[PDB]
């Protein structure tokens, strides 16, 4: 059952939030501008929102730069915990002089905000770094072209570039783990003739660094040579060490598989993909009772990609019955009384009868603000709401973010739907499948702009059709067939080849069949590789709810064919 509890924060006039908005805008320039005055004034009387919190943020970021600690601290003290940016939290540490977020900052191997940039190094000017950790940061930030940083960092350890200690070795080894000299066909080569006067922490991660570029170009044999190398593997960047574990995936390395990821962080281990990788492994080699209990915990992650295949794993199949009930309209109604949702609902529907994307991105701003730490009965009330008011990627995103409580109607919501299967079926494709690839796309935001310049629903007779919700997916389900036509009529390689182009996608293929899930952990480009899992995640949730033939996502992933 739902509880109909709804908040009941202050209300303020459409005209408040509005006129609040259009002062929004020169508030965030006033901060770049370094207009003190400017920003306190437009803080000073704003109601409780995400408009005022961004601006406090930003404002924050400023002013820890510019060391003003004394507007600091009286600013700092007016954000809410939950609402707080990292970078603010850095510089509100550092001038308390507390480094405890440096344990764990630290184990980040690349660029950081400034303000979390400089509390790492006054913590490694204290002693309180662990050298490990730090030298680690110090090798990741090299081989990323962050050579200020690394500077800088080295420099706080005691042990600067300059300085003939280890710095100066960290830095020389920038003949081999520089960004361009780590594509030399002799790299490998001047690593082992050096290897001799490098610390056993300072060679594993050069090779490392040769084995991730090998295998993020999908040469799988040397990746594994050098990677193979590589003695003390948790000097590994996260980065270096999945591309390990994706390259012995992709040469079906169980055994080598299984021993990578047990050398990776604790948060990786424990994240659906390598939890279900390892389970493969444990399957693979004969250890089902392994096998099972950590397919029974990515299962447990949630609805995405490799909780689903867990899950078939299991001889679980999705259910996408609802074990909630609908909210109820009252709660509904009331839900949008609130003065936080209601100054989201407010800014939102003055952007559509406004035309101002900018205004709309605010308001989704102004949702995620509203309904921060609801609980999930609240989540799903506020989903309705979103729905009911046209707002359908904070429906989505609202009933998404449950774990125990959960609405399939409203986490895959199923818009203009006479026009998409329509379209879907005369060029010949699934409707599921198109529908996962929208809820990617846009979260079926209809005016949806990417900064590449991908343009509505699908983020893609007359050209100008492109624009309308019609000639959108009339387009984007025409190109989805003909890209699925140019790749062997596969769907795996049909949905990379929608978001990176034909052309790497068949690039991607190796001389033999590839397993579909391999196919996709294995694609080179992070984007890429997420919006695949993702979109072929969705369609099977939409297959379900269309009452299609069951297919399960193992099979929908298949096999993609040699190139």
């Amino acid at each position: 059952d739902l509880s109909a509890s709804v908040p009941t924060r202050p209300a303020e006039p459409e005209r408040k939030t509005l006129a609040d908005y259009g002062g929004y805008p020169s508030a965030l320039d006033a901060v770049k501008q370094k207009n003190d005055a400017a920003v306190a004034a437009y803080l000073e009387n704003a109601g409780d929102s995400a408009m005022a919190e961004n601006v406090r943020n930003e404002w924050l970021k400023s002013l820890g730069a510019r060391r003003q600690w004394t507007l600091f601290a009286q600013e700092y003290a007016k954000l809410e915990p939950a609402g707080r940016a990292q970078e603010v939290e850095c510089y509100a540490d550092s001038s308390r002089n507390d480094y405890t977020r440096a344990a764990e900052l630290v184990k980040n191997t690349g660029k950081l905000p400034s303000g979390c940039t400089k509390l790492l190094e006054q913590a490694a000017a204290s002693g309180l770094l662990d050298g490990n950790d730090a030298w680690r940061r110090v090798r990741g930030l090299l081989a990323g072209r962050q050579t200020t940083d690394a500077r800088n960092l080295a420099a706080a350890l005691g042990s600067p570039f300059d300085g003939g200690t280890q710095g100066s070795r960290e830095y020389a080894l920038l003949n081999v783990i520089g960004k361009e000299a780590r594509k030399s066909p002799n790299a490998a080569a001047l690593l082992s003739e050096m290897e001799s006067g490098l610390s056993l922490e300072q060679r594993s991660f050069a090779w490392g660094v040769l084995g991730h570029y090998q295998s993020q170009n999908l040469n799988v044999p040397a990746a594994l040579d050098y990677y193979g190398k590589v003695a003390d593997r948790r000097q590994l960047t996260d980065d270096q060490i999945e591309w390990y574990a994706r390259a012995a995936l992709r040469a079906r390395r169980w055994d080598e598989l299984a021993s990578v990821i047990s050398h990776m962080p604790e948060k990786l281990q424990k994240s659906p993909t390598w939890l279900y990788w390892l389970a493969r492994s444990r399957a693979a080699t004969g250890n089902t009772q392994e096998a099972e209990k950590l397919y029974k915990q990515a299962a447990a992650t949630g609805r995405n990609f490799y909780a689903v295949l867990a899950g078939e794993e299991l001889g679980r199949k999705i259910d996408t019955r609802n074990n909630v009930p609908d909210a109820g309209k009252n709660s509904v109604r009331r839900m949008a009384e609130d003065g936080a949702v209601k100054r989201a609902l407010v800014l939102f529907q003055n952007s559509q009868s406004a035309g101002d994307a900018k205004m709309r991105r605010q308001a989704q701003a102004e949702w995620r603000f509203a309904t921060r730490g609801f609980d999930e009965d609240k989540l799903l009330t506020a989903a309705q709401t979103a729905f009911d008011h046209g707002f359908y990627d904070m429906a989505v995103n609202s009933a998404e973010r449950t774990d125990r409580k959960l609405n399939y109607t409203l986490r895959y919501i199923s818009p203009f739907k006479d026009t998409v299967i329509r379209h879907a079926q005369n060029v010949n494709v699934d409707p599921a499948w198109v529908y996962g690839l929208i809820r990617q796309e846009s979260r079926f935001v209809i005016g949806a702009q990417s900064r590449v310049g991908a343009q509505g629903l699908m983020q893609v007779m007359d050209a100008a059709q492109l624009y309308t919700a019609d000639g959108n997916i009339r387009m984007g389900t025409w190109y989805m067939a003909d890209t699925k036509r140019r790749l062997q009529n596969n769907e795996v390689l049909a949905t990379a080849g929608y978001n990176a182009g034909p052309g790497r996608a068949r690039r991607w293929q190796a001389d033999t069949p590839l397993e579909g899930a391999v196919y996709a952990e294995t694609i080179p480009f992070s984007e890429t590789r997420d919006y695949v899992k993702k979109v072929m995640a969705n369609a099977a949730y939409y297959a379900a709810l269309f009452g299609a033939p069951h297919i399960p996502l193992k099979q929908r992933m298949g096999i993609v064919p040699a190139r």
